[PDB]
């Protein structure tokens, strides 16, 4: 949970 | 810019 998938683009 | 690759899990 931090880094990874689901925000940014 | 909102959903994507790099903040999440």
């Amino acid at each position: 949970y931090x880094y990874x998938y689901x925000y940014x683009k």
